[PDB]
């Protein structure tokens, strides 16, 4: 595999998000991989519709909105409603609406996912080198990672229960540590330009590898 891999590199990450006072964080999360997928596959960027997972990824699939929810049943139900409507065409406001997808705004498909084995580090950097984006939840529970500017991030409070979904874009190594890029949905205001190396290969840190899924078109 690359020694390090950058998705935004090949223009398949879209602009940083920012999911406000809603816990929606999953639902973007799941919207990043997808996007990836869908420039590899039309070889066009376009962001895709987290509100249309909150609206309409409910309690069927197990979710609940700005109160949480599953990347993997997000897309679960993309599958099963043979779409996702844009984020232009069903823009995101930060609370529970009613379900408003309209196939004509549809821009996006997804048929498959694959849930990644648990805490393999190796497995996810596979995925990130040959599939694209993963979505993987993370402990983000803690004050450090809120307060992150650069570097890699290493918490030694870090758990591996996983409190907040987020996008694995890449893999490197700064200065001797390995990390992992990870798109946040805090606006560009957090981290690097709202992203966060965390840190890899340290035993499944803050539970990085825990989750990890990615969708097919
Ligand atoms: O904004 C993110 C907050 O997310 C919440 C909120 C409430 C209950 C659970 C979760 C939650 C936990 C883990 C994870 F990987 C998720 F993607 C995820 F949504």
């Amino acid at each position: 595999l690359p020694d390090s891999v950058d998705w935004r590199e090949k223009g398949c990450v879209t602009e940083v998000k920012y999911q406000g006072s809603c816990g929606a964080c999953w639902a973007f999360s799941a919207v990043g991989a997808l996007e990836a997928q869908l420039k590899l596959k039309t070889g066009k960027l376009v962001s895709l519709s987290a509100q249309n997972l909150v609206d309409c990824s409910t309690e069927k699939y197990g979710n609940k909105g700005c109160n949480g929810g599953f990347m993997t049943t997000a897309f679960q139900y993309i599958i099963d409603n043979k779409g996702i409507d844009s984020d232009a065409s069903y823009p995101y406001k930060a609370m529970d609406q009613k379900c408003q997808y309209d196939s004509k705004y549809r821009a996006a498909t997804c048929s498959k996912y694959t849930e990644l084995p648990y805490g393999r580090e190796d497995v996810l950097k596979e995925a990130v080198a040959n599939k694209g984006p993963v979505s993987v939840g993370v402990d983000a529970r803690h004050p450090s990672f809120f307060l992150y500017r650069s570097g890699v991030y290493y918490e030694p409070s870090c758990t591996q229960n996983v409190n907040h979904g987020v996008l694995v874009v890449g893999y490197g190594d700064l200065n001797g540590k390995e990390y992992w890029l990870v798109k946040n949905s805090w606006g560009h205001n957090f981290g690097e330009e709202g992203y966060i190396r965390m840190a890899r290969n340290k035993g499944n840190h803050c539970g990085i590898a825990s989750f990890p899924s990615y969708p097919e078109i």
